[PDB]
């Protein structure tokens, strides 16, 4: 690979508990160029995304969330098996919140907001007999959302909070690299992960397949499930395509 | 008078400054019974009211406010010329606020609230040559509004504040008691007043006429204008009728 275009979709249902359930869906599109740094292989490039979060509070109601974002990233891939990516995302959001107060009271909201998310991720691939691999991975993630706050004089006050959150993520995948008649590479794996959040914890189990289908094509699909403290993700799908061009 | 039914309407435009203009309109209805306490004349009774406040913020929008209230009151009237009334009002309100954030953001609100207002008022009538009178008056007023506050998790916060406010009021009226052929009493006066508010200042000028029209009827009408710090009341009308039954 000397770089290429790529597209990735995704969709994850969160059941976050006391309590709201949201469905987060997205689409990224992107391009990088690659080069030979001796000992490794370097990748730099950028991306464009949509993102849609659809939420629900119990009796009440909840928000919808739409957003464009752009981003830039570098990736290294070592001969020895080390990888790391860092990625910077800048986003603008549009939320239409819609609540109820069980007393009968109905508050409506509608506003734009700004986000950034920076993440850094690395890990190593240890090959094992019969083309099975082992792959520990670490991902720290930082992001900020912007605030807003106004006020109808002699009465009402509305504040949107600028929350700002760190993530750590630990995980391991086991798979087999398996070569089909022709040139194809189907490469299944199953994945175990832990992740937590300080925002100014949970375990995840999933499985995927990444195929290299001869003539520059690449397909990835994975499923993920997570249970945790606040958190509960009955399903989380990612599908991705890349052209080695 | 041994008591009777009464109705009073009113409407006052406030231009309160940095900035919102509101029009406050109302209707009270009420009844009291009267008796002879030697040296004076005592009045006790109750009332029912509607009240409508229609507000406006600059570019933005603003609220509407509807409310039922009930109340109870006593009044004393001395032979010597001293009067005092105390009145307790209990109310429930319905506000539909509607704002804009000049950034494009639109927040909507809709809720019920509770109020009470207790006031105590007194003063003396000094008669002067040719049936002109002088009448200093003092009015302290206490009232509380109730609060409300909810919150869309991991985002938005809405607070309505329970404000709670004292008023002092100083004023003087000069008029002439004037007796028409038959039995009628037209009694004009002009009125100067000061009032301020600690809420956890301004001067007022107006004029009225109170008629006793033979056979138990009573009519009052007044106009009032006020200018002050925060405050500016280009107009404030009160009309009232009472049947001496």
């Amino acid at each position: 690979d000397a770089g290429g275009p790529w597209a990735r979709t995704f969709s994850e249902r969160q059941q976050i508990s006391n309590a709201y359930d949201q469905t987060v869906s997205g689409l990224e599109i992107g391009l990088d160029r690659g080069w030979s740094a001796s000992g490794g292989r370097w990748y730099a490039g950028g991306l464009l995304g949509y993102t849609y979060a659809d939420r629900t509070y119990p009796g009440d109601g909840g928000g919808k969330v739409k957003g464009l974002h752009v981003g830039g990233y570098a990736a290294y891939v070592g001969d020895g098996g080390y990888y790391l990516d860092t990625v910077l995302r800048l986003g603008r959001y549009d939320q239409q919140y819609n609540i109820a107060g069980t007393d009968g009271g109905r508050v409506t909201a509608d506003y734009r907001t700004s986000g950034a998310a920076w993440s850094l991720e690395g890990g190593r691939r240890f090959e094992l007999p019969n083309d099975w691999f082992a792959e520990p991975q670490a991902e720290v993630m930082l992001w900020r959302t912007s605030g807003k706050r106004y006020r109808a004089s002699n009465g009402l006050r509305v504040k949107v909070d600028a929350n700002t959150a760190t993530l750590g993520r630990l995980g391991l995948r086991f798979g087999r690299r398996i070569a089909l008649a022709g040139g194809n590479i189907v490469q299944p794996y199953a994945r175990l992960g832990w992740t937590q959040e300080f925002k100014s914890g949970r375990v995840e189990l999933g499985a995927g397949v990444d195929a290299a289908l001869g003539k520059g094509h690449n397909l990835y699909a994975s499923y993920e499930y997570a249970a945790g403290d606040r958190i509960n993700i009955p399903w989380s799908f990612h599908a991705g395509y890349r052209y080695s061009f």
